């Protein structure tokens, strides 16, 4: 059913901030409830009307739609505190997010996990899809670890909460469609899912590494995508080519690029080639 | 014409130690003329026969064909000094060998340097085989830096100065054209084919050739026809090079002078031979398609 908790600012308190973002703050804290015992590790986003006009003291139909979403891969929003600024309350993952993780680890990464980190992602993705819950926001920043092997999709509706506002980057993964026309669709993330899997056997890479933003639409606008990652065979850079094929109808299904790599995923060296040592035999 | 100043252990001395190697170990040190009066900064190297059975008191025509030779991109020999244990001494050069250099600058240097550098080896090399010197062990880490722009060979020839034992190499094998490792072969077009492993080294930026494998497959692995793999700096043209000194066949190896001629004019436009990341991982694909 369609409905999400609703929490008072007496069971919340923040202890530490996490960082900023896009649109929000988030933030380390607990949660005591009315018991009034013990405390409960939690993550508080603190969402704001930037411009001081709208509040957020009324609970909208799409705060719903996000409160009462569940999946084993996505970070569940435990729920909401209304007020002047919403407070989005989830589970604390310690972990951090998944982009921070290819960066201090590199390849050691089991091949198997960079190619099961692409299943999981996508069965959380196919999730929401589901329940028609579009993410506008997916990213190797926006992928939180929650067992050493498995991941969670995070940060998901949150851009709709708020009033358009193309100034303020995020763009660097939207299709290209919602970066010409603002049309955000299911289609659109799955674009968004390549720049993420790309990110991904890239080690954590920035994409467009050295260019200028406003270079990204025309090159991309002439079919150039991002190259291919060092430790992927042409099969594994072969479906985030499928995710920016400008033609929305085209791009796969995340219930396609879920079957892809869990598939890949039985033979993990077949597609995936980590360097034990630069480059070595080759005919 | 054929000749080699010989040096009086009174004018050489050694200072501190460099570092060992193959065969012989090289020191800093000056030399003193028969003046007296100021000491010239010079490297001695040390060579033995380990066996302590022949010593080096006499002089061989080898060491005068050493000796003798002088080019803008060699380290000349300045003489030898005779005795128990042979010292051959060459100028000083602070700025190490052109390896340890490429490791500790990598990409930026100049795309100029990275083809003015294989011009340069390549002449030098080039020299060498017109006055019919085999170096024997060419390599990266026996190549020096003059100026910072310049570089020179070294350690030529002095393979030839000992009697052949094939078990203390212990390296230098990943250098080695195959049919050298396999007959003792040695010729100007095995020469090539450890020049080829060498800009490796440069392009590949200092990265150990054969890194993870194991001795004994690296000469099977290469009959098998596996060379070593493509540099992430190098476009198909400066990889393919290379590839032509790895082909078993001396007779189709390049000459120094092809050598040299590609990386003259493939040195008139530099990013388009070579591609050294302005920044961290890919990007910028030519636009890929899919089947369906
Ligand atoms: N459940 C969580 N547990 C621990 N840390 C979290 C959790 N959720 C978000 N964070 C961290 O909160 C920090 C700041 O919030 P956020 O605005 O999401 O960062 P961000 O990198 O800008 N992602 P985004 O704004 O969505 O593009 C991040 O660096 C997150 O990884
Ligand atoms: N003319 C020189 N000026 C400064 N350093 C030098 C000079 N010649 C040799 N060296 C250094 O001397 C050290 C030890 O001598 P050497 O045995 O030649 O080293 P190596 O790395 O083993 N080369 P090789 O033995 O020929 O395979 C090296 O690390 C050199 O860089
Ligand atoms: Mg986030
Ligand atoms: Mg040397």
């Amino acid at each position: 059913k369609v409905l999400a908790r609703i929490f008072k600012e007496t069971e919340l308190r923040k202890l530490k901030v996490l960082g900023s973002g896009v649109f929000g703050t988030v933030h380390k804290g607990v949660w005591i409830p009315e018991g009034e015992s013990i405390k409960i590790p939690v993550c508080i986003k603190v969402i704001e009307d930037k411009s001081g006009r709208q509040s957020f003291q009324a609970v909208t139909d799409h705060m719903l739609a996000i409160g009462s979403l569940d999946h084993a891969h996505i970070v569940r929003l435990l729920g909401l505190c209304p007020g002047s600024s919403l407070q989005l309350v989830t589970q604390y993952l310690p972990l951090g997010s998944l982009l921070d993780h290819v960066r201090q680890h590199r390849g050691a990464l089991g091949p198997q996990l960079l190619l099961n980190w692409g299943v999981q992602i996508a069965k959380g993705m196919y999730y929401l899809e589901e329940h028609g819950m579009v993410h506008r926001n997916l990213a190797a920043r926006n992928v939180l670890l929650k067992s050493p092997s498995q991941v969670q999709v995070a940060d998901f509706g949150v851009a709709d909460l708020l009033p358009p506002d193309d100034k303020q980057t995020p763009i660097k993964w939207m299709a290209l469609e919602s970066i010409h026309f603002g049309k955000y669709t299911h289609q659109s993330d799955v674009w968004s899912y390549g720049v993420t899997v790309w990110e991904l056997m890239t080690f954590g890479a920035e994409p467009y590494a050295g260019l200028r933003l406003a270079e990204v639409p025309d090159l991309l606008e002439k079919g150039e995508r991002l190259a291919q990652p060092q430790i992927c065979t042409i099969d594994v850079y072969m479906v985030m080519v499928k995710c920016w094929m400008i033609d929305e109808n085209i791009r796969p299904t995340f219930k396609e690029l879920a079957n892809e790599f869990t598939r890949m995923a039985r033979d993990p060296p077949r597609y995936l080639v980590i360097k034990r040592e630069g480059p070595g035999i080759a005919p």
